[PDB]
């Protein structure tokens, strides 16, 4: 099964406007949480701008599709900025999508703090377009060691199948962020680790389906999509994105094709 991956440098709304209704299965969304100076010509707050791509994201998702939105809960009230709560509140008022889960990404290390509890978490809001969203839990279950699995297998009160399939990873993920000495590092300041994206891709999309990322950043989504047998469309407004994408590809070096240019999005939409 050969997959196709398209990438390009452009604004998220320009990408979305080029995608047809219900054509995407999963969207990875790790958006900037502040608007640009020029954005003050048409908006009075962050959501004023964000609601545009949020509405479009929903439009391009298929009936069984989902969108995972990364964000924090530390917004301080600055004009033009916001956080995951700004988005969730907007979604509750204006979207029919369902909040299937609020995932806590609990990372091991971080900065210290003397006047408050040191921050060790970031959130992921998983929104499903409808109640018929796709979910592959078995694909992300965590297996028990042979010792524990044996102990449970003897407990007649427990379902043997559930035991062998492994445990639900829960909505709290203890995963490390990338460090400056990380191998998959490409130079992007807010680069996300492949491990977190793999879990979302494996559980929220089916093989051969399209994964879209319009705030692609380091291009980690394409690398994960290729490795996992999915098709992908990754775009970012920064020209340096093309540099990161090509860097992600070297980490791979399986049948897949890479295509540059928004005019070629269709190559990755074909099922
Ligand atoms: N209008 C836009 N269209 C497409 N990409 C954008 C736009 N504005 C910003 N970006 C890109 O989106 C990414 C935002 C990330 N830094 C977001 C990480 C994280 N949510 C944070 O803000 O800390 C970057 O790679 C930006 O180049
Ligand atoms: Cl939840
Ligand atoms: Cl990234």
């Amino acid at each position: 099964g050969t997959t196709r991956h398209v990438y390009d440098v452009c604004d998220c709304l320009d990408t979305l406007a080029k995608l047809p209704d219900d054509s995407v299965q999963l969207i990875i969304c790790d958006p900037p949480y502040n608007i640009m100076l020029a954005d003050w010509d048409d908006h009075m707050d962050y959501i004023g701008w964000a609601k545009r791509w949020l509405a479009e994201a929903e439009r391009v998702l298929s009936p069984t599709g989902s969108i995972a939105i990364f964000g924090g809960l530390q917004y301080q009230g600055e004009a033009g900025s916001g956080d995951l709560i700004s988005i969730i509140s907007h979604m509750r008022q204006n979207s029919k999508m369902l909040l299937a889960n609020l995932i806590i990404w609990n990372y091991p290390n971080g900065m210290s703090a003397q006047r408050f509890f040191a921050n060790r978490h970031e959130e992921i809001a998983w929104f499903a377009k409808t109640k018929k969203y796709f979910f592959d839990l078995d694909a992300v279950r965590e297996p028990y060691d042979e010792e524990t699995k044996a102990a449970y297998m003897k407990d007649k009160r427990l379902n043997p199948e559930s035991v062998e399939k492994g445990r639900n990873p829960t909505n709290v993920w203890r995963m490390s962020r990338l460090n400056g000495n990380s191998l998959e590092r490409v130079g992007h300041p807010t680069q996300k680790p492949a491990a977190v994206i793999e879990r979302l891709v494996r559980a929220l999309s089916h093989p051969g389906s399209t994964v879209l990322d319009f705030f692609a950043g380091s291009g980690v989504t394409a690398r994960v999509a290729i490795q996992e047998g999915r098709n992908s469309i990754c775009t970012d407004a920064a020209p340096v994105f093309k540099e990161y994408y090509q860097k992600q590809l070297t980490f791979l070096q399986r049948s897949y094709e890479i295509v540059e240019g928004a005019a070629n999005f269709g190559a990755a939409l074909q099922r």
